[PDB]
């Protein structure tokens, strides 16, 4: 007879479920994190301000995309949230383009900063690593000057 | 009935023989073109050699 406990494997079946929509929902942003990864690493050699504009709204309507489920888990709530305070690299990146770029323009900035450089890849995967959001006042500083 | 012209014939196999070989050629010049367009569209100043 050996009356077992089927709740048991009614939770271990919700849980298969569940295990599959988060494996659904940590694919999308798997793509989403590499599109940020792609968008991180870039030079910044031919990005253009408007395309950073296009790459954020894109990210937010196929974010948007997610269904009912997907789109209450936290991990949602996370990236929507990441992404609507990134909301930025259009308003202060408007200066490496620009004729104030020199050597010791580079060598001031890099002082504020405090990060190590080298000039040869200007990579914005360190750039950005250096959140513009939470150092804005000093980068203006070197802005204005 | 008569002698058929094997000249004609061997030129259409040596035709399609390289026929075959010159669109792999092209398939392969082909992606050689657009990965390098692809490289050249941008100016590729700060990207590590």
């Amino acid at each position: 007879d050996t009356g077992l406990l089927s709740g048991s494997e009614e939770r271990v079946q919700v849980a298969l479920e569940e295990l599959q929509d988060l494996k659904g929902v940590w694919s999308e942003l798997s793509k989403v994190w590499e599109q940020i990864d792609q968008m991180k690493e870039q030079p910044w050699v031919s990005v253009q301000p408007r395309k950073l504009r296009q790459n954020l709204d894109a990210l937010l309507n196929q974010l948007k995309s997610f269904p009912a489920r997907l789109r209450q888990y936290a991990s949602y709530e996370f990236v929507q949230r990441l992404l609507k305070g990134y909301m930025k690299i259009n308003m202060l990146v408007i200066e490496l383009k620009s004729e104030a770029l020199k050597d010791r323009h580079w060598k001031q900035l890099m002082k504020r900063l405090h990060v190590n450089w080298v000039v040869s890849e200007l990579t914005l995967g360190q750039i950005w690593d250096v959140d513009l959001q939470k150092n804005e006042a000093i980068v203006k500083d070197v802005l204005l000057v």
